[PDB]
């Protein structure tokens, strides 16, 4: 009473809160992270990187890993940092420029560019930690 | 080619989204039973307003009692197609809640009252009998043409 | 360790179905006015039911109009701790149904009525003002006990 | 009118049509399907082995491929099938016949239990696709 009526929180009520938790859920994918292998070590074992979304969604967290992580990564313990609302684009494919030059690997690579002209480039392990990347990249901007 | 993680945003999403869409809608093709407005002695004083199934047409008809049974789209004698809605207004800017004479409405249905205006010059000018089929109406108004 | 392709059926579905059920419940919190059952002349006509916020106890109370603003949950005299609920009856099956002298309801009614048995002995009566007080009721009752 | 109220079309209607929803992308995973790696070829290349649901969602069908698949591999072409009817049971890790003896294997490995004392066992490429194949089984059974 004595005006208003439930018959609206279909549209005004239901629909944001499954789009916002649909929304946190492909952030919370990134806050989770990725650990991504140094193809270009040339040390005598395997090394790693990962990379993450700090738990309040400001900042990824990324850096070099001794080895590949069984559990969590705590963000603040790696190395480098880039603030979410420094990101200019991402950019996927052809179109990254460590990808100027191949069919598999294209579908995997993508690079955030930042700054001035920086780029943050990547080549996921798979097809799901790369749609994970890009879709989450999607919802943080 | 291309990964299950994307379901929920590429997929689920707006499938739930259509869901809720259709819904909204499917609810005035259900359809209302609405007072007659302006009725003359011995006229019928209700008429009944519903969306066709495929959502392309208000269909709408006197009737002489609200209906115990379903009333069929086709039995109703009035079309207005949908794509000749121009917009909806509501409360006092309504022109059956302008009438000044003998034709104006009690203030206590201020809260009640939409019109459909088509063909720029037109109006189906509704008073809801209670909030929540205004609800329908209104909200189902704005999936079938804004949102 | 563990995939993210398991939360459409480990995250997203609880959670929806979370949503609703809060949603369904809620509108209980928001409550109802209702008609003041065997009023005597000069008593309160109205009274006004609503859920805690933490959906644990149903408060009421006599009013003696229909309330424009929020009836705050504390205002209410009495409870009714929903731990205490039996089973919810309605139509032909509740007692203020089954009166047989001056008490008697209009068959009219028989579709918006409902009880909810508590404590062995005892009912809240209710005949909903409308089809879609009654739902509210009866649905949202239904969420907060079985479903 | 004359009964009923669309406040009840959130329970009646949108809840049990938002889990058809999901339970219809679950087993669309598996209709989809998943290459898997023959681990014991000693053939001069890779060789592959493909598993996917059928549309109808009623039979298993599976087969050694020459290559891996960059597109739809059609059912019918593969050589074996399973009806779904036939299965008596998933299991997973260390209750798997073929990981009786290694915790990232047994965290990939599941079998499927049909007929007399039959099974299909498997070693999931990925935690995503052996996430895909329990999940979806779940869906089916």
């Amino acid at each position: 009473g004595p005006l208003g009526s439930p018959i609206l929180e279909l549209k005004e009520k239901i629909q944001p809160e499954i789009l916002e938790l649909i929304k946190q859920q492909r952030l919370n994918r990134l806050v989770e992270g990725t650990c991504f292998r140094k193809l270009n070590a040339r040390r005598r074992q395997d090394k790693f990187w990962y990379c993450r979304l700090s738990p309040n969604h400001k900042v990824l967290h990324y850096g070099d890993l001794e080895e590949s992580p069984q559990g969590e990564v705590p963000h603040d313990s790696l190395q480098d940092k880039l603030p979410v609302a420094d990101i200019k684009a991402v950019v996927t494919g052809k179109d990254c420029p460590h990808m100027k030059e191949n069919k598999e690997v294209l579908e995997l690579a993508f690079s955030i560019l930042y700054d001035s002209n920086c780029q943050l480039n990547f080549i996921a392990p798979d097809k799901h930690e790369y749609c994970i990347w890009t879709d989450g990249l999607n919802a943080l901007l």
